[PDB]
């Protein structure tokens, strides 16, 4: 009865890590997505 | 027996992404440097 509420709270434990992860992941694909668009705006501007 | 087996999986489950969020907090500041530097150079090169 003890041992399971461990796991009942470390499952709560575990959501706020997974949380920040895909507040942590959207960002990663926000701001690399802007960041090969500073890629394609050079790439024509070393030609220039 | 299989509770305390579930117990120490998840809790190395809680091992993972407490390195990916580690992981994570430092990619997105090492980015957004090279973004911020890039945001910042790249107002230099439209004069060069």
């Amino acid at each position: 009865r003890e041992l399971e509420n461990e796991l009942d709270g470390e499952q709560r434990r575990h959501a706020d890590a997974q949380k920040n992860l895909r507040k942590s992941e959207r960002r990663i694909k926000e701001l690399s997505f802007q960041a090969d668009e500073d890629r394609k705006n050079h790439e024509r501007m070393q030609d220039l």
